[PDB]
């Protein structure tokens, strides 16, 4: 609830060619923050759908910021193969340590952040939603 309305914490996270990134160096679209690991049930039942709401929106709002936790039960080799069994065509990223999670307040794993243009969270999700509800809440 807390971020619900407010402007998004400053997080950083480590991509795929080994740079770090910074949470406020990219803007003008909607942002879809979502905190998951592999091990997750959860988190592999939401992804599939978040996989096909990244094939709609990257050519509409794009923009899909997808933090990891670490690094004891989920780590980079138990998660570069799960990306890649699924074949999974989003960008992801590392959030080193748990970091950004914790930033986040991220207590339960998935959890999603609707963010609008100007970088205010407007949704907090943590309930499962398909596509379609991921498409609507995009909408509204």
């Amino acid at each position: 609830h807390e971020l619900t309305g407010q402007q998004l914490p400053e997080f950083e996270m480590v991509d795929q060619a080994g740079y770090q990134k910074k949470s406020a160096e990219f803007y003008n679209k909607p942002m879809l923050v979502v905190e998951w690991a592999s091990w997750c049930p959860d988190c592999q039942k939401q992804l599939p759908e978040i996989q096909k709401v990244y094939e709609k929106y990257k050519g509409k709002i794009h923009f899909v910021m997808l933090d990891m936790l670490d690094s004891k039960r989920e780590t980079k080799e138990r998660a570069d193969q799960y990306i890649s069994e699924k074949d999974y065509t989003f960008p992801y990223y590392y959030d080193t340590d748990e970091r950004a999670a914790d930033i986040l307040h991220v207590q339960s794993i998935p959890t999603i952040y609707l963010v609008d243009k100007n970088q205010k969270v407007k949704k907090v999700m943590t309930d499962f939603h398909d596509e379609a509800a991921l498409e609507k809440q995009l909408e509204e």
